[PDB]
């Protein structure tokens, strides 16, 4: 079981941070993710490519990943 | 004992996180998901469905999801 | 030895989550419910039942349930 | 070793919650009683007997007892 | 190893939460307990005894106890 | 499983207090490194090379290294 | 491995709230002792001897010792 | 492994309680010393010798050290 | 020129701590009154009336009146 | 026009520190009455007679007055 | 000199409070207005019509007006 | 018309600061100065005499004067 | 003299909330600019136009403006 | 009526900053005196005499001087 | 007696909001200057000239002006 | 009566914003100086001269000034 977890492309999220792990396609995740940016607590994992789930960590960092949501969390493994 | 749990339609919360799951059915949650939603901190997992569980975890974000209460606590084991 | 709680109808705590599971029946709990109230920290999961015990989360959440308080503490077996 | 302790009729207590456990028998601990009061971190959990005990938690809530203090801490084994 | 500390006179301290027991015996330390006084952080258990060690909490609360220092140490086990 | 991480150059980072390692290659990691050097929390452990990972720290502190990513993480084994 | 340390006349620390142990020989070390006497936050427990290691605690007290740092570090083991 | 690790000249510091071991020849690391100096965070266990590390701990304190930052990591055994 | 300004009923606010005085129709000045009652900044002194104006204090207290918002400001002679 | 307004059995207030005077004739008054009691932040200037006006100070202080409110605006004037 | 103008529709606001009037036609006051709906600081006094100016006033509140800004600061003069 | 006002034995307040003067004779004023006791903002100017006047700054200071409240307010004159 | 100074395009500012009017030709006040869209504190009154002044007003809002510094300035009158 | 008052020994205050002018015959006042020592917001204009009065402005800094209160009060006249 | 100075080059300065106005000749004042620079305090109104006066204002701003300071204080009289 | 003071070699500070001025010979006042030192509240205008004056502004910065306090209050005219 894996203290880091690739999130693609090589970027790496500790496991044991991470509060959820959702689809970036509603409302309000879409407000989380303008007021990280705002505030300089958005990182963008995406690497160019299309945002399939969006990471909340305890710190209130929100990070954007290429990786479907279920599959982030499968490679805890 | 699981470290993640699927709450609906791919969408994942840590378990270690969790305060309370508890349904939608009464005024002091929906001020809680209202107050939620005004700073920023609700999440909506529900993928157009139904609300039957709001997450409320240590962050003090909220989490809306489609499945019932029990049924996110269950998935604790696999 | 769980880690969620049925609280009653289905709703669920953390059990290392919580502070304390008291009785209704006095004046500064009924100042702590009512604060709750106003502060939007309460949680009432009685599902139209009779409070009977009130639980103190670490996040000080104010929850009711319709279940005896040493009750909800048996039920962390 | 118990995670929760039955401080008397039916009101239990985390026990790593606990801070300290101490007699009502001075002004110090009468002034943190008060203090809590006014503040709505106070719970009585005596049920119109004597206070025999005062609980004070990391949450800085304070929660008067009526059993002895070291029959709360005893409590802490089955 | 013990969980609670018994300070004297049946009043209990969790172990886990001091963070250092001292004498009552110099300007410094008597400063602390003043300061707690004041800001309603202080509690007496020595029931009337001499003050022989002072507690400090990581709730920044302040014990006084009519036993020894080392004895209170002692008493882990 | 190794409690430091050696980021290069002699460079220690404290594997527990690790959120995340990413690449520099976009603008909001940028706005965390010019925000954290104006705050006073940035910390260049490059030694004068191109930066190849950003680590965000507990203490929301903000480390450059000259190493990918995932050779920080690949580290935390021997 | 100890829970308390002794460092000396009595005086006892918890091992776990120590983040680092000192020499009092330089003006750094010595503008937090004075930042901690004028806060409430210094204990002197050198009973009246020479200050030979300055103990700082994760709740940011500072306690002044008598005895060598290397002293109070190996006591950890009995 | 050890609790504690000597930093050079007998100063300890806790390794539970270190975020990062850096060299002191950069900008950055030079305004956290700087600002530490201000705030009052700073210590100083060089004991007059050169600089070669500088611990930030967790309680945001920095401390000088004589030691090379890799040697102070391995004495955590 | 009036320094207190008869609201309706006898109650009294000083010109000089007033912000705003608005209709009570709309959704912005609603999500204003609730806050205020749930934060006890509200004060009612329509004395069993139809809100017609809505006094915004510069304490950020919030007092709903019975009188016309431009009444209340014609008040002041 | 005064500074100070007696506002019944010789109690004063600074006519420029008022921010309303309100009857006690309603809940959120009350409730306003009742936090400040709570605070600390409550006077009460009655004298043991039936409060008949509320004044809200701008250090959101709370002093209840046996005379009716506009007898203490209509005081302003000698 | 007037104390209070009217902004359309009977609403009124303090002169001495406002620091800028300004039209509703660029992202940087829409962000303005939506930060104030998110913290209820926001007040619509447009009536249903078209915005035409927004207050800012001091207590950082912002006023929807359905007349030019220009409007807003001649009235001012009587 | 004074800035300072002898508030008895030759102690000065300034006029401007005041918020309200009353009597000591009920408990929430009662409150009022335990408070400022316990947070260092009492001054007790009687001299040694009884409590007639319990001025409220802006400072939040609370000073006990041995004047009656109406003629502290009349000494402005 | 005015309260109210039109700053291009009908746009007004009250000129006693000014604290400076200065050039946007330099790297601390766009610092300043930058700060101020992140934190939503900008106003842009511009209407398309070139910036020529930079406002910041006590409530550490930032405006830009169309029109020379010294122009705004010279409008009080 | 003068803006700055001299305090004897050539230090000055000024006359608008401050809030009471007290004897220093009491605990209350020690206390205040104290607290400000410690909080690096105490001036002694004193000149290693006596101290007559105990002077707190607005920016809670606590100034002793060596003349009666009165006398502070009196030289607001030239 | 001005509401705006001109500080060289067409930049204004609101004279009711100086607090002081000093040469930037020594530590202290240049201290000033770099905590004011990375706090996003500063502003540079020299247009590219030596700097000759350092304007603190009471939003705690920092302006740089290439006019000496007795220019500045002089220019509030026109 | 002027708004702006001398403090000598050309330094100003504006009268209304100075809370107090005193002589720097004693430990209290030196507290003051070293704290605005770390603080960054410090300026230091006796332009290589011995300190006179300690001028104590509002905003609690702290100026040094080569001129004898009462000559810089005698220079508010």
């Amino acid at each position: 079981m894996m203290k880091f977890i690739n999130i693609g492309y090589g970027n790496m999220v500790s496991a044991a941070r991470i509060i959820t792990i959702v689809s970036p396609d509603s409302a309000p995740i879409k407000r989380i993710i303008q007021d990280a940016r705002e505030k300089g607590k958005l990182v963008d994992a995406t690497h160019g490519r299309a945002t399939a789930a969006v990471i909340i960590t305890d710190s209130d960092h929100v990070i954007l990943s290429s990786v479907q949501p279920e599959t982030v969390a499968n490679r805890l493994y």
